[PDB]
C-alpha cells in the first residue's frame, strides 16, 4: 500500500458537513482516510462512497472487528460492500476470527490490517502481554498488514521485527496521545494522525506541519 | 436488572430490512429483547434500531463489542445511545479505561453496558480465556452490573457467575449452533442469547417456542 506523505488521516468527526469539509482541507496532503465507527455510526456506510466520490482516496474501516468467526465473516462482508479497501481486525479473538476476515477480503479484492497491541494505557493490562504472540498469530495466517502502538516504541520496533521489513505496519497513538511523528517512522510505514489534525484550528496547516517534521523521511 | 421475557434473548443478525423485521416479528410473543449487531446495523443504518423499537417495542441491546481506545469508545457509546439503544456491549480486553470511558456515557445518558469477558468461539481459547477471570473482576471492580459470557464452556459460564455475583446481570451466547445447551446454559445465566437456531428456521416462532417449552421449569 502506497501511502501518500506516510499519513493516514482518523477522521473520527461525527457530522458530515465537518468531515467532508476537514478531509477537503487536508486533501492535498493525503490520499489515505481512517474511517471509523464515530462517523459511521453517526453518517450511516454511506459516507465511505461519498468520501471515495468526492477525494478519489484509499478508505481503511476501522471497525476493530473482534466477534466469533461468523459474524466477522458478514461484518467484512457489509464493509467491503460499503466501498472499503481495507479493514481493521483485533487479532485478541484468536485466529479463526482473523481467518474469517482474510476469507472474505479474499473473496472481495481487500486487505486485512491486523491489530495487535493497543496505543492508550488499558492496553498494559491485557493485550501487551499477548501482543507477539498475536503478532506470530498473523505471521502464521499468512497477514501482511499490521497495527501497533505509536505510544510505545519498543513494542513498535518488537512488532516490526515480528513481522519483517516485507509486512505493512501503520501506527495511530501520534500527536494527542503522546507519539512522535518521526520516531514513529523509524519502524511504522504510516502514521495514523486524528485530533492532531482534525480538532486543530487550522488543519491544513498542522498536517504540512506534522509533514514538514519528518520531511527526511518523505 | 432488565425483565428479559422467556430469558431468550434474539441476536438478529439477518443482513436485509425485510427478513430481520419478518422474523423478529414472528417471535414477538415470545421475545421482548433483541440484540442487534453490527452485520444488521452495517447493512441497514443505525435507524434500524429506531425501527425496531417503532414495530416491535423490543429492547435493544446493542452487540457492538466496543474495543477501542477511551476517547473512540465514548464517541461509538454517544452515537449508539443517540441512536436509541437500551445497553451497549462492550469488550474488557483493552482494559479499565476503555470499560470505565462507556460506563461514563451510560451513566450519563441513562442507559446500560453490558462487559463481554470470554468469548464462546474455539479461538476465544488462544488469548481471552486466560484474560478473561480478571476481566471480570475488573468489571466487578468498575461497577459493572451486566456481563457476556459462553454458553459452549459450562465450566468457564460457572467460574464468572461466582466472579460476578448473584445480583450480576448475566447473559450468554453459543446456545444451539454452536453447541450450547439452553437449559445447562441457564443454571447461571438469567438470560440466553440464540441466532441461527431460530432466524434460520423454517419457522422462527415454532423454534422460539421449542425452545421455551424446554425451559418452561426455570421460567
Ligand atoms: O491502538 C490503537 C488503535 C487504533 O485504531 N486507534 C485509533 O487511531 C485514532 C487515533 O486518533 P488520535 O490521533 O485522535 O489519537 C483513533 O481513530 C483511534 O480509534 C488508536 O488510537 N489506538
Ligand atoms: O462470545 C460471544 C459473544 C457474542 O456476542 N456472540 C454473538 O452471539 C450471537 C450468537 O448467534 P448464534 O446463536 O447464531 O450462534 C451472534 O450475534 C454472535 O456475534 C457470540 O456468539 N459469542
Amino acid at each position: 500500500m502506497d501511502v501518500m506523505n506516510r499519513l493516514i488521516l482518523a477522521m473520527d468527526l461525527m457530522n458530515r458537513d465537518d468531515a467532508l469539509r476537514v478531509t477537503g482541507e487536508v486533501r492535498e496532503y493525503i490520499d489515505t482516510v481512517k474511517i471509523g465507527y464515530p462517523l459511521v455510526l453517526s453518517e450511516g456506510m454511506d459516507i465511505i462512497a461519498e468520501f471515495r466520490k468526492r477525494f478519489g482516496c484509499r478508505i481503511i474501516a476501522d471497525f476493530k472487528v473482534a466477534d466469533i468467526p461468523e459474524t466477522n465473516e458478514k461484518i467484512c462482508r457489509a464493509t467491503f460492500k460499503a466501498g472499503a479497501d481495507a479493514i481493521i481486525v483485533h487479532g485478541a479473538p484468536g485466529a479463526d476470527s482473523v481467518r474469517a476476515c482474510l476469507n472474505v477480503a479474499e473473496e472481495m479484492g481487500r486487505e486485512v490490517f491486523l491489530l495487535t497491541e493497543m496505543s492508550h494505557p488499558g492496553a498494559e493490562m491485557f493485550i501487551q502481554g499477548a501482543a507477539d504472540e498475536i503478532a506470530r498469530m498473523g505471521v502464521d495466517l499468512g497477514v501482511k498488514n499490521y497495527v501497533g502502538p505509536s505510544t510505545r516504541p519498543e513494542r513498535l520496533s518488537r512488532l516490526r521485527e515480528i513481522i519483517g521489513q516485507d509486512s505493512f505496519l501503520i501506527s495511530p497513538g501520534v500527536g494527542a496521545q503522546g507519539g512522535d511523528p518521526g520516531e514513529t517512522l523509524r519502524f511504522a510505514d504510516a502514521i495514523i494522525v486524528g485530533r492532531s489534525i482534525y480538532l486543530a484550528d487550522n488543519p491544513a496547516a498542522a498536517a504540512a506541519g506534522i509533514i514538514e517534521s519528518i520531511k527526511d523521511l518523505l
